[PDB]
């Protein structure tokens, strides 16, 4: 529980504009406001999904092992319990 801070998808879907933007990947939540301007598929497909849980996207696309390496240095949290599928 407390290494980990948990976030509600309510909020993650605020963060949703060029000034914050986070996204959801396998329940966790990363801040990549600073990432956009260096993700190589660009930053639209990002601002399509940001504020949301964009795993399938992510997954259909096909990323390599360094692009989910990429992924943990923009990790803030954990998606809430309560906002997770039920199985
Ligand atoms: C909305 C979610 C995302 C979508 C739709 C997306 C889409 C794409 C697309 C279309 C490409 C180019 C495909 C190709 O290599 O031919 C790509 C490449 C890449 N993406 Fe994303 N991406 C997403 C999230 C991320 C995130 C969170 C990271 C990590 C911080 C990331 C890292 C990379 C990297 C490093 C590449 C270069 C190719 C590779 O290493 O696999 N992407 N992405
Ligand atoms: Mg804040
Ligand atoms: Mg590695």
């Amino acid at each position: 529980d407390p290494a980990v801070t948990y976030y509600r998808l309510e909020e993650v879907a605020k963060r949703n504009t060029s000034e914050e933007t986070w996204m959801v990947i396998h329940g966790r939540v990363y801040d990549l406001t600073r990432f956009l301007s260096e993700h190589p598929g660009g930053e639209e497909v990002l601002r399509e999904q940001a504020g949301a849980d964009a795993t399938e996207s992510f997954e259909d696309v096909g990323h390599s092992p360094d692009a989910r390496e990429m992924l943990k240095q923009y990790y803030i949290g954990d998606v809430h319990p309560n906002d997770l599928k039920p199985k």
